[PDB]
Order: C-alpha cells, then sequence, then structure tokens
C-alpha cells in the first residue's frame, strides 16, 4: 500500500496506532532502536500529511481535510492501520479520523438540537486493498476504544462508498435529514430520549 522511506515498523509497533494533537510517537524503551535520522515526530507528521493527501485524491477534494498541521490545531484522533507482516518487508494501509464536534442537529420533528456527538471526519483505505475488510477492522477498533455505538455517530459528508459500508456492517440505513452537511441515522437521539 502506502510506502515511506523511514522505518514504519520501528515507529509504529502495533497494527493500529492511535494519535491525537500531540502526534506522540508510540512508547519505546531506550536502546530498542537507534535514534533515527528523521526525528520520530517528523516521521509521524509526514505520514499524516501523505495519508491526508491520498484521502483527498480518493475523495476528489481540492485540499486535504487531514494533515499534520490540522491535527496539531484540532481535537481529532486518528487511527492508523499498518501491516506488520507485509511483503516485501519495508507500509501503511489507511486510517480513520474522528472527533467530538458541537453541532446543531435536526431531529425527526425538524427541531434543532445542540449536541456534541463523536463524528467520523475522514476515512481512507488504499485503493489497492479497498473492499478487503480493512475499513471494518479500523472502524471496529475505533468503536471499541471510543466506547460508542454506530447509530450514535454523526458523519461529515459521507461518500457513497461509506454509506454502503455503514448500511452493510451496522444497518445504518435511514437518515434524519440535516442542513449542516453531517449525516445522522435513526437512533441518533435515542440516548437523549432515554436520559434527557
Ligand atoms: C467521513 C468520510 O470519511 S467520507 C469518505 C470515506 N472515504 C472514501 O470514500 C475513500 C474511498 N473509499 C475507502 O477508502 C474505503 O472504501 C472505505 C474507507 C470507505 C471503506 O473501507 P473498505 O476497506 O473498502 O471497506 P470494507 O472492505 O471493510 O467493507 C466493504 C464494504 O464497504 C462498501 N464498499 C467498499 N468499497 C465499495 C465500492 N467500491 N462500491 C460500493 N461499496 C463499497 C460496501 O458496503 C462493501 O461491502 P460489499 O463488498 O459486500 O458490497
Ligand atoms: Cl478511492
Ligand atoms: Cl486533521
Ligand atoms: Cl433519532
Amino acid at each position: 500500500s502506502m510506502e515511506f522511506p523511514f522505518d514504519v515498523d520501528a515507529l509504529f509497533p502495533e497494527r493500529i496506532t492511535v494519535l491525537d494533537q500531540h502526534l506522540r510517537p508510540p512508547a519505546r524503551r531506550p536502546g530498542t532502536t537507534t535514534p533515527a535520522r528523521v526525528d520520530l515526530q517528523q516521521q509521524i507528521m509526514t505520514i499524516i500529511d501523505e495519508l491526508g493527501k491520498a484521502s483527498a485524491k480518493a475523495q476528489n477534494l481540492s485540499a486535504p481535510i487531514t494533515s499534520a498541521s490540522r491535527m496539531q490545531s484540532n481535537r481529532h484522533v486518528v487511527y492508523i492501520l499498518k501491516d506488520s507482516s507485509a511483503r516485501p518487508a519495508g507500509a501503511i494501509i489507511g486510517f480513520i479520523k474522528v472527533g467530538y464536534k458541537k453541532l446543531f442537529v435536526l431531529d425527526d420533528r425538524e427541531a434543532h438540537n445542540e449536541v456534541e456527538p463523536l463524528c467520523i471526519l475522514d476515512f481512507y483505505i488504499h485503493e489497492s486493498v479497498q473492499r478487503h475488510g480493512h475499513g471494518r477492522e479500523l472502524f471496529q477498533y475505533m468503536l471499541q476504544k471510543e466506547r460508542v455505538e454506530p447509530h450514535q455517530l454523526a458523519i461529515d459528508r459521507p461518500s457513497q462508498k461509506l454509506l454502503k459500508f455503514l448500511n452493510k456492517h451496522y444497518n445504518l440505513e435511514t437518515t434524519v435529514p440535516q442542513v449542516n452537511n453531517f449525516v445522522i441515522f435513526e437512533g441518533f437521539f435515542a440516548h437523549q430520549h432515554e436520559f434527557g
């Protein structure tokens, strides 16, 4: 999939790496690798920049919606999928980016609600390996770490591929019409209904 000069496996030991505005390299014990020629955080910044550009090309966007500089100035969390057993040994498969956002969301009565749901903001799997289950790997990992259910999410400008994905995997089919270009599904307001 996506190839980089520096040692990705040394940088990201785990299959899925979780980063936020700090862009902090995963933990490592002193001595377990020689200090790289490129600082670890610079490697991370380059990876985020390139992933965001690739996602923008996939989505036919004139500018990336994910980048190192945007990560540093926002409250977003990115989950990055890498294959530790890739061949030939070196690569990054893709990522999902989420964040809580304050939104004014319409309910099924067309009334406005001030809410702060977890939002799906950017999501990309390299073209060569789309439709192989990697998107679901990332999505599931994120749901588990964030402790949220699919119907509780808002989606920023979902693509056709993502709408199909959400219906297939999570039975998210029926939307509640919005004016803010986010999409929500039936069940979005269930928690508000129960708890207030
Ligand atoms: C808020 C946002 O991020 S909107 C932008 C979402 N990102 C994009 O559209 C970028 C291009 N697409 C991708 O990167 C990926 O296809 C993702 C992230 C949408 C999904 O990840 P994938 O690894 O492809 O999904 P995964 O293999 O886990 O699940 C497959 C399902 O996704 C949907 N899907 C994936 N590719 C396609 C496709 N080319 N056409 C129609 N549906 C598709 C289908 O529901 C499919 O199931 P099916 O094969 O039985 O029809
Ligand atoms: Cl694509
Ligand atoms: Cl970002
Ligand atoms: Cl609802």
